[PDB]
This record gives structure tokens, sequence and C-alpha cells, in this order.
DNA sequence: ACGGGCCGCGGCCCGT
DNA sequence: ACGGGCCGCGGCCCGT
């Protein structure tokens, strides 16, 4: 488990710091621990860079749609692809791709913030 | 609404254990867990207000994990907190037996914990 | 195996 | 909708 969230943080971009990232890798493996199938496509998409299609990475959505990770409230998409992807990205300027089950915008029960499932858009 | 009216006037019986403040949040937050239960929010203002004059019905609320409830950063057996907030001030570990009328004593392990305090009596054991 | 710590996050309510 | 601080249950580790 330990040996995942290393390999995890080995990949991140310079958006936060270094305890923020390992706390919100360790609350995201917790919660993929009991999904074996969704945590190894976590791992492959992000060791990767996203060079095959990828299964979602999904987590429980919360009554107001944001995670907390030390401190800080944000949009549990939004906060998994500022750490791997877009170390300066804000707003509204994520677009889930049509492979994408369980995107943030589709209003399920389930979240997918595998990072290679959405791309960048202009404001 | 009108929760306030009812915090106040428990907050009048409560004995000098605690902080004002200490016990303002654990009434606010048991009166909160009773608002959806009229009878058993009834029967604790009738038992706290007339020093357990007549016998009152069990006020219950949800059992955590650990058993204990947490007020104002500090935690502890609920039964215990509202026992030494409005009867026992200098009350301490396994000192309390309830009587045979509880239905709901956190001896009994039920999914639901009571906190009336005069369905507690102290003992020495 | 208790208690007694604190410690992070969801649920919560209140401010630009 | 934001961005906080808020408190508490659910965690955890520490001294007995
Ligand atoms: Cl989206
Ligand atoms: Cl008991
Ligand atoms: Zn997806
Ligand atoms: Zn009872």
């Amino acid at each position: 488990c330990l040996s995942i969230v290393h390999s995890l943080m080995c990949h991140r971009q310079g958006g936060e710091s270094e305890t923020f990232a390992k706390r919100a890798i360790e609350s995201l493996v917790k919660k993929l621990k009991e999904k074996k199938d969704e945590l190894d496509s976590l791992i492959t998409a992000i060791t990767t860079n996203g060079a095959h299609p990828s299964k979602c990475v999904t987590i429980q959505r919360t009554l107001d749609g944001r995670l907390q990770v030390a401190g800080r409230k944000g949009f549990p998409h939004v906060i998994y692809a500022r750490l791997w992807r877009w170390p300066d990205l804000h707003k509204n300027e994520l677009k889930h791709v049509k492979y994408c089950q369980y995107a943030f915008d589709l209003k399920c029960d389930s979240v997918c913030v595998n990072p290679y499932h959405y791309e960048r858009v202009v404001s």
C-alpha cells in the first residue's frame, strides 16, 4: 500500500506541497483498497502518463460534491487533475472524455477522479 | 426553531460540574437529536425540571462505534456526561447503576442509549 | 484493554 | 457558489 502511494507520489506535479500530495494520495488509495481493478487502472494511468485507455477510478460523492484534504475543500476530479496533470488548473477548465462513464458532470453517486478521463479546455 | 427556550430551561438546571459553555454545547447537541422525537424530548424537560419527581420515559440517542460522545473537544460516555451535568457534578467511572424501569440503559448494549439521568442511580461499586 | 489524547474529513453553517 | 472555520464521529496511537 505504501509502495503504491510512493509510486503515485513520484508522478505528482509542483501544484501543491509534498505533504498535501501525500494526504490526497493516501485518502484516494484507502478508498480504492477494496476496488482492485480501479486502483490498478489508477496506477497504470498515472505511471504511463495515460498512454493507453484506462478504466474509471471512482469515489463516493459527498452531499456538497467537495472533498477536503489538509483543511482545503475542492471538487475531487479537480484536486486529482491538478495534482497529476495541470498544476495551474482552476475554475471550470475540465471537460470529460466520451469514454468516461462516471464523470463529475454526469451527476452519479460515484465520481470519476481519473485525470486522464478529463481534458483541459479554454475558459 | 423554538429550541432556544428548551435549551435555556435545561441550562437553568445544570450543576457546577463543567463550564457554562460545555453545558450549552452538551444540551444543544442532545436537544437537536431529540427534535424529531417529541415524547422523548418532553420526558427529558419534565424529568430535569421536576428533579425526577415522577417516573419519566427513556431519553435515547444513537450509540457510536466506540460508545462515547464528543462535546467541545472532549470525549466521554453519553449517559455519564448528562448524569454529571444534571445530577452528580463529581461523578466518576463505574459509579452508575441503571434502574429496573430503564429499557435502553448503556449496560444493556442496545442500538439506542438512554441518557436520562433519572434512569441511573449512584453506587459505591 | 482501557482511557485520553489529538487529528483529518464530512456534514454543517456563516461570512465576501 | 464560494471559502473559510466549525464540531463531531471515526479513525489512530500513546501511557498506563
Ligand atoms: Cl466534467
Ligand atoms: Cl448502566
Ligand atoms: Zn472516468
Ligand atoms: Zn432509560
